[PDB]
């Protein structure tokens, strides 16, 4: 007989049942990476905010759970446990996925198990693949089944028809919560790396090149001079001073490869970079009109690059400014920069400034333009005096 | 072609319709299991209360049907149909189902085919085996499949891919009540034996062996003295004066077989007592520490067991006795058995016996302790006289 | 019956005065006492010691039947017939027993495949040492095996 028995006997004692208490009982299930040092995987957003978290295998055991680390941008997480005799599931290739592959979901839904023994498993093909624009997850890959996954089924595995690993089951879309066929998981691919980051660093350390990116359609294709059936991720804008304007790269430009990764649609970069971690160089391939480049892109830690910006321009970093000329009473003929707006972070916002302020004097000498204000912020002080104007009234602040 | 369509020709003719209307019209389906008597197999809760159920075939034919049997606690039930020229299905071993083997579900769910001729046919695998605690049914020993069970699958067939008949399609687990992919079927050899006993007797009479059964986890074997991979029905307690008690099972034993089915956890022991018949012995293999034992146990009615613990003691049965010494006003120094709790059957409820009551004197005599009281009760009269303490007043009882 | 007169340098001639004076001692440091036991007076050196390991020192020297509250039980109830153990009033949630699954209100009668009738068989049967005390227990009709480690 044609069938998926001797198979899933080979994947079901990987996947384990996850308990979770905290201040509140939440369960889901989870997958068992490598037996050796008996570490398992599962979703995020299941052992969130969990005092004790309570693993059963197959065996029947259960096993006290410590959490090793946890990502909300992926929905993932890797946990530790300290047992022998577990036995794990091959992993596979998610990137050779294709639509119409028979896969089957193995998790606890209803929590249907109560002595471990018996998991569910529900059939299906893949639907689709490289879900994005979901907003359900900051970083999103997702592979969509049509394999009856439902609450409980979280963290549990998505297998092909050798029963190899293809991705973490993770959400669905329903009307009413309950599966209507359209479910969700993470590749393994994406899912393993993510992984084996965390237990090497604890968490994920995450970077920005400072780039927009803008899906390109076959219509805008043809009038930036490129083929209708070309493919890529169009570069919309180049942050100021951001890695990818030191790098060299500009509008207009499509990037087609980042490092071993291909490129064939903008949601593909987010993806891509979000794996990579900060401090190190990503290789990216593109084409500025119709001749190839290769650039190198610092991947850059959010918080650390807004120092060595702040750096470059203590005073008026954070702000928005406008030139500004207006006769406007009590003050007469008025000529200096406006607000438009402040960084609540901003050294400017600590100082008292306030958008719609406009700064008349600054250092005591009196400011026409912007171009004119940050000749005077440039020269450094420890402070930087302005006379800003709110309303009818004038008031002096001070940035330090 | 690769294809379910030839085995399901031959699959099609054995599901019919059933129609109810009872004080309400139900619909559900039924499966024909012996074409020479024409009786066909079907849910209880499908034809309970009902004045007239009405059978439609593929053939178009409507029949009256006639109703042998039905168990609420395994939720089927046995119809009698008056006709000839049925087609039937070959019927099949669930015992030899795995997981991930495929099966269809043939019923009329929301009624689609008026005529009879078009059942409804849904695709899937097998998601789990001998489902339990899911407190849907008396006896739960479920097949849990991701195939779309619906409203009016009920008494359907769960066919496997060769055709044959392995389950009964009975209940699904939804938040809102529609297919969720989902579902539960009983299966056939425990439908089959509760049919053929039905056709017997008209009804199950069923017994118990006076055990409570816990599950025995790998953790709680080993402090046992039994292996991890050890597996078996834990034998919590023993009740006072039962067959199991009689027969010489203890706590602490592990019920391993009973007759021919093998026991591996606690709840297969309920569902095979379940199928078997009052008045009529079970072998039971045990392992007491770690010794190979064999035990018959007599599965006996409750209620004549319950006459068998009236007569031995008629008095005092029903009642949850604790010695009580207490100085409490105004009766001074008190001693006697307090009447923690009481039947509502029992001998001494229907004496006007209250729980709380606390019994100083038994036929004139003195009762300082329960024993005290017991021996009262041993020698024999027609009736026992009790004073009790009735809050401060006190009151004479008598009990028949 | 005892009566601190004085804590250290601070004397003491009402209740309320003894808590913020030990409240300002750190741990680990001795406090002298000074009391009249009936009309005799006397000095004490008591250790101040912290919460969390004292309550450590305290589950060593009783690591089974630690945050429990038991009584002796003797009752006549159906189906279990004669009941001879100890029941469990009260359980500390933080207790070994606790999280072994036992509740209050339930009745124990064997540990160890060890018959118990009374507190002190049980705190025998609980005194020599294994990494594992497996006890038998009432819960209303029925009963159940519970190991706490």
């Amino acid at each position: 007989m044609p069938s998926l028995a001797p198979v899933l006997k080979n994947a079901m004692p990987a996947i384990v049942n996850v308990a979770v208490q905290g201040y509140f009982e939440s369960i889901g299930s989870g997958v068992i990476i490598d037996p050796k040092n008996g570490i398992i995987i599962t979703n995020d957003h299941v052992i969130r905010n969990a005092n004790l978290i309570t693993v059963t295998l197959q065996d029947g055991r259960r096993l006290k759970a410590r959490l090793i680390g946890g990502d909300s941008e992926t929905d993932l997480a890797v946990l530790k446990i300290d047992a022998k005799n577990l036995k794990s599931l091959v992993i596979g290739d998610s990137d050779k996925l294709e639509v119409g592959d028979y896969v089957v979901a193995i998790g606890n839904p209803f929590g249907l198990n109560s002595f471990g023994n018996s998991q569910s498993a529900t059939f299906g093909i893949v639907s689709a693949l490289k879900r994005s624009d979901l907003n359900i997850e900051g970083v999103e890959n997702f592979i969509q089944t049509d394999a009856a996954i439902n609450p409980g089924n979280a963290g549990g595995a998505l297998v092909n028809a050798k029963g190899e690993l293809i991705g973490i089951n993770t959400a669905i879309i329903s009307p009413y919560g309950g599966n209507v066929g359209i479910g969700f998981a993470i590749p393994i691919n994406m899912a393993k790396d993510v992984a084996q980051q965390i237990i090497k660093f604890g968490s994920i350390h995450r970077g920005l090149m400072g780039i927009f990116v803008q899906h390109l359609t076959p219509e805008l294709a043809q009038s930036m001079g490129y083929a209708e059936d070309f493919q890529g991720a169009l570069v919309s804008q180049v942050n100021q001073n951001s890695p990818a304007q030191l790098a060299g790269l500009k509008s207009g430009d499509v990037i087609v490869q980042i490092n071993d990764t291909k490129i064939t649609q903008a949601t593909q970069v987010k993806t891509t970079i979000s794996l990579l971690r900060a401090g190190s160089t990503a290789k990216i391939k593109i084409l500025r009109d119709n001749k190839p480049l290769t650039l190198d892109v610092e991947v850059t830690d959010i918080k650390k690059h807004e120092q060595k910006l702040q750096s470059n321009n203590p005073f008026l970093y954070g702000l928005a400014l406008r030139n500004f000329e207006q006769e406007s009473p009590p003050h007469g003929n008025v000529v200096g920069v406006q607000v438009v707006g402040a960084s609540e972070t901003s050294a400017g916002w600590r100082a008292g400034l306030r958008p719609g302020d406009i700064i008349i004097s600054a250092n005591k000498t009196p400011v026409k333009d912007i171009k004119s204000l940050q000749a005077v912020a440039h020269e450094k002080g420890k402070q930087l005096l302005v006379q800003v104007l709110r309303g009818a009234g004038a008031l002096y602040l001070l940035i330090i």
